[PDB]
């Protein structure tokens, strides 16, 4: 295996080293704004030496934005799908390439056969070519790896069945900002190219000025190059006609041939486009040439790629007929001059990348090798797009949500070939789709209208409902004896109980589980554990008594915790934040112990006073002014205080101090060490009140943020055995602190109610010797070291916070995992901060149209993890990579990947069983089975199951770390007759396995397996 650590790759663009070196200047290019006056030798091409160019129309359909997926479908692209069958059709030389699977399976799903044949034949002679091939064209900041995974999959395994292609190149024009992930995925996807656009302007001006913008794009911490992948940057500031064809605006619009008036759309730059003739052709193709050339001027061989398209384009066959016309009457003069040296030709993206390589292999050209990240995007000025890291924030914590939910489902119900009237496909299917769509560059961004963001949430609700169908029936079969097992596929006999989603506060979601001497005595709860390892979790459930036990089904007593249910309101009458105790609802809380990728099986007791194993919290109010806050039976009177400063211990775990306004202030590791200062603190970034407008897309703020006035908060302690918590209702934030042991857990219930033109953000403030420097996440993949800059505005320091950040000295680290993508940055040594939502007034001039005034409560959920890293073996100052350690990750998990929580939902479960998985390996705790997907329906006499297997890279810190067993996926299911290694999509087999045994992955790795069992 590489060492991901120790060997800084020798890269001859380094983009954080890069970004350390560029002055950034804004400077007015000319009509090339943000470049320069490109000059070219009219001597480079000549009779033995062409310019290849090739026109590659296209239109970008977005799954949603303005409209929702289907008003698009019914009002655009069902139209452009229609009239590109007939114009490809009716003329053989034209070319199309498409990119959104979503929309073109639902067009070609509804088509009559005929016209079904004459698609198939118009993609098999290489008329209308499919790029990337997945289900969107999605979000590349916010999205995680395996949603990214999730839909590529889906689109290309739609296009496989029913076109019979898999793209090897990808098409990715309008997300805002581009990351590695991309072609780390698609590489191992069988992909050998792929194109970007969004970029920074100074940027695209340094790396066109070197001819660097196609570039073997390998993986940062990549020595070899082995995750290379060719990428093409397009260098101006849109995909648009006006700049694809050459620096110049004004002259590439007027070869956008449906801006002449009747079509309703114009040059902004003034001259409009004119119908070709020849009386006007040489003059035209005089223009047009000289654009190209200079293009052309910017990149290393001699075949041009112009792009001829934009959004939502060739919907009506007039539009089809002026641009092919007109383009072809340029063409026959242009290819027929030999003083141009041109051939120029309408073409696809592939054959635009094989005319490249061909150029290469003939040694024409050699291409720099580029590693790093192009976040944060910023399209002109200053207008950095770092807002919609953080836009629309209840939806970006539902992705996480149903990212886990899709991978839980699609696990439990592999382990059996089911019916077809048990509907497991359809319903995966439809969860799949929903989640998929939703990684749009429009749709997890939180870059879509209000009626739109409200069509994703619906989809997403029925795609969880899905998923929760098809576990708890799963659960039912996998526990109950067969011979007992009766199942009614439309039957619940359970429901899931999730305790951060929506989440309390947010929504009353979540069933209590009725228990009565004179009804019920007792409940069977089952918990799931995704990840291949044993894992013990505390897992809480509301009960109807505080009198309640806890058993495994060896009828082993488990120590459990009872606290009250609090309950936060905001109380118009007295005007303040303050929370209210159930005297009927309890939970009861007690630690899970789960096989690898498995199930276990309590019980809930209720009995008439104490019991034995059951401890009951207490519970310290702590404000002027309180009233009494009964709670029934719950045993232990709720106790008062003035506001003060309070510290807490679980178990052998760290000891936290609190302000008296509820805030940490310091965490201590053990008995003897420091109380190292780390802080909470809550601010508020306001908006310009004059110039640029703060919206969905641009964070613009009207200077560093304001700390957020508290008042006099109330503060609700809860001091208990196995879990306490420190809970502070503050203004727009109910903000908790949750010890269980280890590293605390922090839920925000945040309402930014109507307060306009504010972010609220959540920083930690340390001693942290930091300096500049400081740590992101990318996709939830891999961690890139950031270097704050102090010649960029405060929002170019903003980068995605998808999963993780974390800032550290020589000896000392500070890490915050979080359960949603958000915005962040680290603005000076020792702070770490994290967007939580923002309301804005206005719109931000790029096409949204509304500001972002559709806010509702959101429970952002994290782990923060404080750790001596003196220790540990680091990469050296120059790698541009970072790395989690053991516990760090294992928080991560924890928010991202919890136990499943099942409650039996009739009187009494006949047949049930205790555990499931007890045989399962127990795998090294850097290796994830990311997927788990049976491939075949019950009808298919091969079953096949595929696996995603991923190892992450964790610091070495002098832990022993031990004990576990090899994983072999191949193994996991029984009578396997063949086990390959396939591309991530599955679609591609790459390695027939000796011994059908699936060899486990190197740091930082993923591979794909698919067992087939007789
Ligand atoms: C699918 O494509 C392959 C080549 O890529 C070809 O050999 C095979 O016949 C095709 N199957 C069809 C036409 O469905
Ligand atoms: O995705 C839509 C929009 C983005 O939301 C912002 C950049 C311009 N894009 C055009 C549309 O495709
Ligand atoms: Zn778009």
């Amino acid at each position: 295996c590489q060492d991901v650590v120790q060997d800084v790759p020798n890269v001859d663009v380094q983009m954080l080293e890069l970004y350390d070196r560029m002055s950034f200047k804004d400077i007015d290019g000319g009509v090339w704004k943000q470049g320069w006056n490109i000059k070219y030798d009219p001597l480079k091409y000549n009779a033995h030496h062409k310019l290849k160019v090739f026109v590659v129309p296209h239109s970008h359909n977005d799954p949603g934005w303005i409209q929702t997926f289907e008003e698009y479908y019914q009002h655009d692209t069902k139209h452009i799908l229609s009239n590109a069958l007939r114009h490809l059709h009716d003329n053989p030389e034209m070319k199309f390439i498409w990119a959104e699977i979503s929309y073109f399976a639902r067009f070609y799903h509804d088509l009559g056969e005929n016209k079904k044949l004459q698609m198939k034949s118009i993609v098999k002679n290489g008329q209308l070519e499919f790029v990337t091939g997945g289900w969107v064209m999605p979000d590349e900041a916010n999205s995680h790896w395996r949603n990214v995974l999730l839909q590529l999959t889906e689109g290309q395994t739609w296009l496989k069945q029913f076109m019979n292609v898999t793209p090897t190149a990808s098409w990715a024009i309008d997300p805002f900002g581009h990351s590695p992930t991309m072609p780390y995925i698609l590489q191992k996807s069988g992909f050998k190219n792929m194109l970007i656009q969004r970029t920074h302007y100074s940027v695209k001006k340094e790396l066109a000025q070197q001819r660097q913008l196609e570039f073997l794009w390998r993986q940062i911490w990549d020595n070899k190059g082995d995750t290379a992948l060719f990428t093409h940057m397009m260098p101006f500031y849109s995909y648009d006609i006006p700049h694809t064809c050459g620096p110049d605006p004004k002259v590439c619009c007027q070869f956008d041939f449906k801006r002449m008036g009747s079509f309703g759309l114009s040059c902004p730059w003034k001259v409009p486009p004119r119908t070709i003739s020849d009386q006007n052709v040489a003059a035209r193709s005089d223009l047009l040439v000289d654009q190209w050339k200079k293009k052309a001027e910017l990149y290393r061989t001699n075949v041009l790629l112009i792009p001829l398209g934009d959004d939502f384009r060739f919907k009506q066959n007039t539009e089809w007929d002026v641009q092919r016309v007109n383009y072809e009457r340029l063409f026959e003069h242009i290819n027929s001059q030999a003083h141009f040296n041109v051939q120029a030709q309408f073409g696809t993206l592939q054959e635009y990348f094989d005319a490249v390589h061909q150029a290469e292999r003939a040694g024409q050209a050699e291409f720099p090798t580029l590693s790093g990240d192009f976040f944060t995007y910023a399209d002109r000025s200053d207008n950095y797009w770092s807002g919609y890291y953080t836009s629309r924030p209840y939806h970006k914590r539902m992705d996480r949500v149903l990212m886990h939910y899709v991978r839980a489902a699609e696990m439990l119900s592999a382990w059996h070939s089911w019916d077809g009237m048990a509907r497991i496909e359809e319903r995966l299917e439809q969860a799949r789709r929903e989640l998929s769509l939703f990684q749009h560059h429009d749709g997890i961004t939180g870059t879509a209208k209000t009626h739109v963001v409200v069509d994703y949430e619906q989809r997403m609700q029925e795609a969880l409902k899905a998923c929760q169908m098809v576990m708890q029936q799963s659960v039912y079969r996998l526990l109950t004896k067969p011979s007992i097992y009766s199942p009614d596929f439309s039957f619940s006999y359970f429901t899931l109980d999730d305790s951060r989603w929506p989440g309390s506060g947010v929504e009353d979601s979540r069933t209590t589980i009725i228990l009565g001497e004179d009804i019920l005595p007792s409940k069977h709860v089952v918990m799931h554990n995704t990840l291949p390892h044993w894992r013990e979790q505390l897992v809480d459930f509301y009960v109807s008594s505080p009198f309640v036990s806890v058993t495994d089904l060896a009828n082993n007593p488990v120590e459990a915790q009872v606290s009250p249910v609090w309950s936060w309101h905001h109380d118009t009458l007295t005007k303040t934040i303050h929370p209210q105790g159930s005297t009927t609802k309890y939970r009861i809380i007690f630690k899970a112990r789960v096989p690898p990728m498995g199930l276990a099986t309590y019980v809930l007791t209720i009995s008439d006073s104490k019991p034995e194993h059951t401890s009951y919290a207490s519970n310290l109010l702590l404000r002027k002014n309180p009233t009494s806050l009964p709670l029934g039976q719950y045993p232990e009177d709720v106790k008062f205080g003035d506001p003060r400063e309070i510290s807490l211990r679980v178990g052998n775990g760290p000891t936290l101090a609190f302000s008296e306004q509820g805030l940490l202030k310091s965490i201590q590791l053990t008995q003897d060490s420091p109380h190292v200062p780390v802080h909470f603190k809550f601010l508020k970034y306001g908006v310009r009140s004059h110039g640029d407008r703060s919206g969905a897309y641009l964070f613009l703020p009207n200077g560093p943020a304001s700390p957020v006035e508290l008042g006099q908060p109330v503060v609700l302690v809860t001091k208990g055995k196995l879990e306490s918590s420190v809970s502070v209702g503050l203004p727009s934030v109910v903000h908790q602190t949750i010890m269980r042991g280890g590293a605390p857990e922090i839920r925000n219930l945040v309402d930014i109610g109507s307060l306009d033109n504010t972010e609220i953000v959540m920083r930690l403030e340390t001693h942290i010797d930091s300096g500049d420097i400081f740590y992101t996440d990318l996709n939830g993949l891999q961690f890139i070291k950031r270097r704050r800059l102090d010649k960029l505005p405060l929002q170019a320091n903003y980068y995605p916070i998808p999963s993780g950040m974390f800032i550290e000295d020589a000896n000392t680290r500070l890490t915050l995992l979080t359960g949603q993508p958000l915005g962040g940055s680290s603005l000076a040594s020792g702070e770490l901060e994290i967007m939580q939502d923002r309301r804005l007034a206005s719109d931000d001039e790029r096409g949204l149209g509304q500001g972002v005034l559709d806010n509702k409560p959101v429970l952002h959920i994290y782990r923060l993890v404080l750790e001596k890293v003196n220790n540990c073996v680091r990469p050296s100052k120059l790698h541009p990579a970072g790395y989690l350690t053991s516990a760090a990750h294992k928080a991560s998990q924890s928010l991202l990947d919890p136990l499943d929580k099942f409650i039996f939902a009739e009187n009494e479960w006949i047949g049930a069983q205790g555990q499931f998985g007890g045989d399962h390996p127990s795998a090294r705790e850097d290796l994830d089975v990311s997927v788990m997907r049976r491939l075949t329906k019950s009808s298919a006499k091969t079953q096949r199951v595929g696996y995603v297997l991923h190892r992450t890279n964790l610091m070495q810190c002098g832990t022993p770390e031990e004990h576990t067993q090899k994983l072999d996926v191949c193994h996991l299911l029984p009578n396997v007759a063949r086990c390959e290694r396939t591309t991530l999509t599955f679609l591609q087999n790459l390695e027939h396995l000796d011994g059908m045994v699936a060899p486990e992955v190197c740091p930082m790795e993923t591979a794909a397996y698919v067992s087939s069992h007789s």
